[PDB]
Order: C-alpha cells, then structure tokens, then sequence
C-alpha cells in the first residue's frame, strides 16, 4: 500500500506515535517519506547482507527474522515479511521498540539527514487529525 501524507499521520497518530518518547508525528511522517516513500512494501538490501523492510525501513540485523541475515537479533519477535503489510500495526509496534533503545529517532539514517533539525510540523500541515 501506498499511503497518502494526511492518511498516514491519521494512522500513525492511531496507534500512538503522536510525540511518542517525545517525537512529534510529523517526524514520523518524514521519515516514512524518506525511507520508504510511504510505500509499505518497500525493501532495500544492506552491504552487510542484511535487508530494510516496510514503511520505516526496520532492519533484519537487529529487529526482525527474514531467515537470511546469519547471526540476526530478532528484537522485534516478528518475520521481516510482516512488515510489509498495508496494516502499520507491525511496523509501529516495532518502531516504538527501536526508538526507545537509547538513540532515539537517529536509528533511522534518513530521519537523521533530512528531517532532524527542520520544521517536521510542515509535514502534517492541512491534515484533518
Ligand atoms: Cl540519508
Ligand atoms: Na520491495
Ligand atoms: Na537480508
């Protein structure tokens, strides 16, 4: 699935990521912009042979079982291949886990280059939420 901007805020804000360990929604928003383009089914492989997976780009070295990353932590107890879903439930429940490790946000090397430090609110501007 393909989400809208407003409709992704909607459903992020559902499941509780609106200032979740202090950011905002409209982090969130840009992030998933930027790692994913909104698109739950997307995937990028790793030079390290681990692979990105959904709409956060959650890595299978550390958070989630795709049954080819030798020597993966799966923190997330889930299989990769949930995270592609068009439900967000897996991702955000996930996510909510990867950010309260200690780094916060600055896992997400896309939230860290082009959202950290900019005015994220601009990206929930205009929605009905
Ligand atoms: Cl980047
Ligand atoms: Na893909
Ligand atoms: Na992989």
């Amino acid at each position: 699935k393909v989400f809208g901007r407003c409709e992704l805020a909607a459903a992020m804000k559902r499941h509780g990521l609106d200032n979740y360990r202090g950011y905002s929604l409209g982090n969130w928003v840009c992030a998933a912009k930027f790692e994913s383009n909104f698109n739950t089914q997307a995937t990028n492989r790793n030079t390290d042979g681990s692979t990105d997976y959904g709409i956060l780009q959650i890595n299978s070295r550390w958070w989630c079982n795709d049954g080819r990353t030798p020597g993966s932590r799966n923190l997330c107890n889930i299989p990769c291949s949930a995270l592609l879903s068009s439900d967000i439930t897996a991702s955000v429940n996930c996510a909510k886990k990867i950010v309260s490790d200690g780094n916060g946000m600055n896992a997400w090397v896309a939230w860290r280059n082009r959202c950290k430090g900019t005015d994220v609110q601009a990206w929930i501007r205009g929605c009905r939420l």
